[PDB]
């Protein structure tokens, strides 16, 4: 009954999103729920292509929904069909817990204030009874804890202490966490150390400008400005969510979970409109913290799945982060109760001045003769919180037909509590007095979704090497000669591959039915990137099992449907043991992807060791993967933009 | 002359002058030409007891160097300017030095008008009338052990243009003319076994009349994006001395290195903190990797061979500096000795940089919310060498780090490729008839640092998870790692790969003192994962005559005058002997814990070239980033004006 959308990859409206929350409390009617997940089921694969290129049905609008239930164990998921408002698919599963949206994170604290252990946990740690509201917590996910599984829905609150409102916390942790049961809305359980650590006595580390001032006497003059004007306005066009710019076309979506998902890429080549890829996201993260001392071991986020991108993401516009002329999408949710909810601003689109795309220049009229071409990029930017984290993340489309992934990391350390007389390290580092920032990771799964120049991909590790012929050989008389071993994935084993530095290691997505005419090789996107960790957990570890994806820079697998989420549906407090997500995916290791439909996840991301500097605030931290086409054009495909600068060597003797 | 303001300014136009007059006189009589006039900068300790300790202003010194006509090799020596006399020489008979822009332009001429060269064009099908059709690039012979040193020799790669304004890479000829550069004569020419002669198809080109042949029609003209700084900017010039954003450093700039950053200190609330004594890209190799003869002299050392101060572009006649730019103008010496000037060789300016920290608070959806923005500062040169070009990018960064950005276009080097003639294995086939063979472009950053005083070490950190299994009281659940930190005693323990199984990062601290908080030493962390292996192996004449390449680290002693670490004539050299990096270090026993060191750090990119990067490339970009770690107890950028802040009180107010 509502207004389907211009295009079936778009987000559901808001009057979606009631139709669908009418019909599911109609469904279960008499019975006690609430909505934890209201969002679009997006088209199979096949149904979508079928309809975009080959005349073909149009694709049922579906919204997935997962549900709680008062006192029943664990969730309900389904579908609604929202042309004829019914529900059409469902099951229970009592045996895992769904991801936290912003009103299970914000109870936890008015819990644990009211709670008679805690309150007394605060008053041996240094804090008056009557002072509790000076107590605040960061409501994580338990995230994996052996003593109660899935059996409840459960929260550890990690608490610190504010002096004033306007203090950062972070500097002021305490000793103690409670388990809350995020359902019951109850403590049930505090994890105490057994050295006790009570209150730091030190002033907060502050970094508003009043806290500055008194710090360091006075705030840095305001610098003379530096303004950016597009007074004949973008050269992108906007209709509805697809995106046209520099050839580039795609779609814009976005959801609770992933936050960005581009679709539906291609660019076109002179008339011919090709292929790129199908859908391209971040699928998951782990931010693994390295300290094994009980019970630090339960903070290893994977933030897109246990809390989401989209439901933690800022609106963007009253902070000024994005500087010019601005395109912005608004993220719609529901809440609890079932209502439509909005966050303004959600994404960011612009394009930048992005430095020289190409120049050269003549010696022999002294570089008279020269051409010089600017760069422009299109971003596509959300910025998410994570309690003490911020995650900036950047889609960036280059003139080159180059795509690139940027993260920033900035926000606050997550923090413990220090003893006068304890060591940090190894595990950690002392960045503020009684200050403990844990050593961690911060890991990412890309998702790739390829369809290089169409249908029928495959993929390969490309590593530089030396000739195998020795020195002073006829093959090799000056030692010099080296190549690029490819080495294509035929089944899912072979793909489980990490970044290499003794080779200088890149991945092609590539379509082996085609030929570039020039050089022979495959039409290919190459992934090019070097910000790949190993996963430092060891293996059985729980960090590991809850992440298997994670233990391979790269891991390529058939295409199914819904084989989104590569540390399984429902995240939190999943053990990691059982055949779910990516170690479903790869299987025994032996399916076909060579030539055929496929889906390629990369883990990236940084080994994060703290530092003063960090604290009490992180300058931004980047971090940047780019897919190149190489071999998919038989020539530079940005000769055509026009020059910022070009003389002839013709021109140049005039002159 | 009259003495500069600073001892690291560059020689000016009326110094050089006075450099050449001396060396014509004391050479009185003699037919000599000018190669390098340049600044011979003072010793490091001079420096530092001049600019802190009170001592005398160091002497004005003129390094140069002479070729004879008749005379092998070079002369080089020191000109004392103040008192205009020579006061150091020495003739050096079995080297070959950099090549000017001079001795580069006459080889085509002496090419065009060779008889064995016009007959070699006329038989791969240009005929001895459109010899003015003939063009060449020419390179140094790099290294040819038919005649090593024993004469001034260029090798000639040559190709053909049908309009003085195609771009010429599409049409190589097959043959290899040697020229004696000094001699102006054609000695020999490399001659394939397997002729090919000029390609018959259409040049490949790029300027917009060609685009219009070939696509039909440039794209529109996109709607400006501009950028204007009504109150100015915020750095502050004095001289060739930069103040911005609390760092304070000297821009420097001669023949070879291109752009030299000096006495770069941080003002840290008042006090004012040394960070390094220097900083420049020392050398570049870029060794090609097709085995076949002659291609293994394709391995330009461009630093030391050419020189990035003697090939960069004037910037700002091409749109290069977009925004509002400082710029600084070169000087060299001339063949004959005489000032000449490279008009805006050096740009500096500001640009936004995105965010440079921001954080929200959930618990009030994210009203309590505070955002500042990033303001970079960026010293660059562009330079061509022959077909290709180097942008070059020194950024300072508003939480105190330098990084270091390159971009890589031009044009691909290529050579012919027959109808039948497959490219791979060392080389792409990137338009007909067009062979782009594989190839390195590696640089030799060189840091003299002096992090927070004197008295500095270096150390590999690798991250390393807990020797402990997963199970054990210690590591229960097998997630504890920690960063190894293996302090360098001698040079060779310095000798280091980037480690992507560890991500290896580098320190460069100073162990006398100590952070407060962390109690770790003060230091600025080397974060740098562009770090090819050499890919030519082991007694190969690229690891050879560039033995800096081989390791992506080498920390040695300081001594002055220890700067270019394949040595200081670097055109023809075998590789085999105790110069550059090879003698400082020695036999690897030299300490380097807690005393003046130099860094010298390798890193690049490997090109497999595709269709994409012909006929001109799109910019490839290199980056390595030196962040201070340790450096201060808390972020330096806290007392910058935010764009936008709001407190939790605040908040509740609205
Ligand atoms: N990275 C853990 C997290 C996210 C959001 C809220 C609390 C904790
Ligand atoms: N890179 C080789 C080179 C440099 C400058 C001039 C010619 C050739
Ligand atoms: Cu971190
Ligand atoms: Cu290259």
């Amino acid at each position: 009954a509502p207004a389907r959308p211009a295009h079936p990859l778009d987000p559901l409206s808001t009057a979606e999103i009631k139709a669908a929350t009418n019909t599911v409390k109609s469904y279960f009617a008499g019975k006690k729920i609430s909505f934890n997940t209201v969002t679009l089921r997006e088209p199979a694969r096949k149904a979508y292509i079928q309809w975009k290129e080959q005349g073909g049905p149009l694709p049922p609008r579906l919204a997935y929904y997962v549900i709680l239930e008062a006192g029943k164990p664990g969730v309900k998921e389904g579908l609604v069909d929202l042309a004829s408002l019914s529900v059409i698919e469902t099951r229970a599963l009592e045996t895992v817990q769904p991801i936290l949206t912003v009103e299970d994170l914000c109870s936890t604290e008015e819990v644990i204030r009211n709670d008679p252990a805690v309150i007394e946990q605060c008053v041996l740690s240094g804090i008056p009874a009557n002072e509790m509201h000076k107590v605040y917590c960061d409501p994580w996910t338990i995230g994996y804890d052996e003593r109660w599984g899935t059996g409840k829905r459960l929260q550890q609150a990690l608490v610190y202490y504010r002096s004033d409102e306007d203090d950062s916390q972070y500097s002021h942790p305490l000793d103690f966490c409670p388990i809350v049961d995020t359902e019951e809305k109850k403590v049930i359980f505090i994890d105490i150390p057994n050295r006790r650590r009570k209150v730091s006595k030190h002033k907060h580390a502050n970094f508003y400008p009043k806290h500055m001032i008194e710090k360091v006497g006075a705030m840095r003059p305001e610098a003379p400005p530096i303004n950016v004007t597009q007074p004949e306005g973008v050269s992108f066009k906007m209709t509805g969510n697809v995106m046209e710019w520099s050839n580039f076309k795609f779609h814009i979506g976005f959801n609770y979970r992933e936050g960005i998902v581009l679709s539906d890429v291609s660019y076109n080549d002179h008339g011919n409109v090709r292929p790129i890829f199908h859908r391209i996201s971040l699928s998951e993260m782990i931010v693994p913290y390295g300290s094994p001392e009980f019970p630090h071991q339960r903070k290893h986020a994977l933030d897109i799945g246990e809390y989401g991108a989209g439901y933690m993401t800022n609106p963007l516009s009253l902070g000024c982060d994005c500087k010019g002329v601005i395109h912005y999408l608004d993220a719609h949710f529901s809440d609890r109760a079932g209502d439509p909810i909005t966050v303004k601003n959600a994404v960011c689109i612009h394009e930048e001045d992005d430095g020289l795309l190409f120049k050269h220049s003549d010696f022999r009229d002294n570089f008279a003769t020269s051409l010089v071409t600017r760069a422009t990029k299109l971003v596509v930017s959300q910025i998410f919180t994570a309690a003490n984290y911020e995650y900036c993340l950047y889609w960036v489309f280059m003139q080159d037909g180059a795509i690139r992934l940027d993260i920033r990391l900035t926000g606050i350390l997550n923090t413990y509590i220090l003893g006068d007389d304890e060591e940090a390290g190894p595990w950690g580092t002392r960045v503020y007095p009684n200050v403990n920032a844990h050593n961690h990771q911060h890991l990412f799964s890309l998702r790739i979704d390829p369809r290089i120049d169409g249908d029928g991909n495959s993929a390969a590790a490309c590593d530089a090497k030396s000739s195998p012929y020795p020195l002073g050989s006829p093959e090799n008389m000056y030692g010099n000669a080296f190549y690029s071993e490819k080495t294509t994935f035929k089944t899912v084993k072979d793909s489980l591959t990490n970044y290499e530095s003794a080779t200088g290691r890149s991945w092609d997505i590539f379509n082996p039915n085609k030929v570039n005419p020039y050089s022979g090789k495959p039409p290919s996107y190459k992934l090019v990137s070097t910000q790949c960790p190993p996963l430092l957990a060891k293996e059985g570890s729980l960090v590991a099992k809850r992440a298997p994806w994670a233990s391979h820079s790269v891991n390529v697998v058939p295409y199914k449907d819904n084989r989104l989420y590569p540390s399984g549906d429902h995240v939190p407090q999943w053990s990691g043991d059982g055949v779910r997500g990516m170690r479903e995916w790869i299987g025994d290791g032996s399916e076909n992807i060579d030539n055929t439909d496929i889906l390629f996840f990369h883990t990236f991301g940084i080994t994060h060791f703290p530092a003063p500097e960090d604290f009490p605030l992180m300058p931004a931290e980047p971090i940047t993967l780019m897919l190149r086409p190489r071999h998919f054009f038989t020539e530079n495909p940005g000769l055509d933009i026009q020059p910022s600068y070009a003389m002839t060597t013709s021109e140049a003797k005039r002159a």
